[PDB]
């Protein structure tokens, strides 16, 4: 079960924004409704958002950042990028923006770009 | 820099918005969300004496960014802050009573009220002034 305007899928709830905003207030926004800029736990959960983002033509923030340009990337939850997930980048991907890097669902893959840009973001919680 | 989009109001560097149609307590969150800007978190005495006089001479209930969703009895500001004890005055007598289940802060009259959050209420957004 899923607030209205929430979508269901196994076992959690996602939040498709209708605004675009900046990587920072997209994880402050998904603080403010009691849930998390989403963080990819397995690859059925990568291929629904890849999916749902690809049919909707929009660019969207994940759970994911490089804030220090140091090529580490982590999580929102704390934890690192699995090299399994690798596999995700559209080709070339990851190349760092020459500022904070933060990634972004980009039709088949994910994206390297700027944080302080304006996408639309999701959000993930436990569905109840 | 006290310039705010047309309709909403200036105040210490900040910009806030009155809604004219009503949502739900969730509803208004996004909504907020979708102007570039947050369901208003209140920081200050100041501002809540500022926004109180806006609120009561509309003669609307209206939703703030605070509840006690998480944990019944503890009210959290949306920007992730706690209310404090201070601002625990602002409640009107005898409230919050939590009747049926109310973990949403209204404005309403003098102080504040908690609500039922699918309760359709205005709302006040609040971002920086540019
Ligand atoms: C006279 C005046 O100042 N008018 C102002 C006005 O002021 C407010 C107004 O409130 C009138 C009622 O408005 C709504 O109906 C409710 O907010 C109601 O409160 C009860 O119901 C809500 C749920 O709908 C509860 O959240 C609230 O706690 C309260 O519940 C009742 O609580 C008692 C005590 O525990 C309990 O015994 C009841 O069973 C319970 N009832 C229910 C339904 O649950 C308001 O009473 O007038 C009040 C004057 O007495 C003021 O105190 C209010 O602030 O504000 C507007 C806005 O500016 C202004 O235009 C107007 O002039
Ligand atoms: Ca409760
Ligand atoms: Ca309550
Ligand atoms: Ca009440």
């Amino acid at each position: 079960h899923c607030p209205k305007d929430w979508t269901f899928f196994q076992g959690n709830c996602y939040f498709m924004s209708n605004s675009q905003r900046n990587w920072h207030d997209s994880v402050t926004a998904c603080q403010e409704v009691r849930a998390q800029l989403v963080v990819i736990k397995t690859a059925e959960e990568q291929n629904f958002l890849q999916l749902q983002t690809s049919r909707s033509n929009r660019f969207s923030w994940m759970g994911l950042s490089d804030l220090n340009q140091e090529g580490t990337w982590q999580w929102v939850d704390g934890s690192p990028l699995s090299p399994s997930f690798q596999r995700y980048w559209n080709s070339g991907e990851p190349n760092n923006s020459g500022n904070e890097d933060c990634a972004e669902f980009s039709g088949s893959g994910w994206n390297d770009n700027r944080c302080d840009v304006d996408n639309y973001w999701i959000c993930k919680k436990p569905a109840a």
